[PDB]
């Protein structure tokens, strides 16, 4: 993984939200957390083989900070289907 998605993922916040893998400017993965800080420091240490592609592959990381777990719900739908990213199932 990049140094620069590493640090990224350390100092993401206890706060919900969506996150964006990305390489060459394209989505390859979107998902959500309750906590941005829990979910992304799972990807450290790769429980399946899906999430070892996603962060070898990706050389940028977005994080999108939302009001609360109602939204985060409805904006990662809508990104999954406005994107179509590799990574997320259809
Ligand atoms: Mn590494
Ligand atoms: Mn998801
Ligand atoms: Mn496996
Ligand atoms: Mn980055
Ligand atoms: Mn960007």
């Amino acid at each position: 993984m990049k140094e620069k998605i590493r640090k990224k993922i350390l100092l993401a916040p206890e706060e919900p939200g969506v996150y964006i893998f990305k390489n060459k400017g394209v989505p390859i993965y979107i998902g959500k957390a309750k906590r941005l800080s829990n979910r992304l420091r799972s990807f450290l240490n790769p429980q399946t083989e899906k999430v070892f592609r996603i962060g070898e592959e990706a050389d940028e990381l977005e994080t999108i900070v939302v009001m609360n777990e109602r939204e985060a719900f409805i904006l990662e739908a809508n990104l999954i289907k406005k994107y179509r990213p590799k990574y997320n199932v259809r």
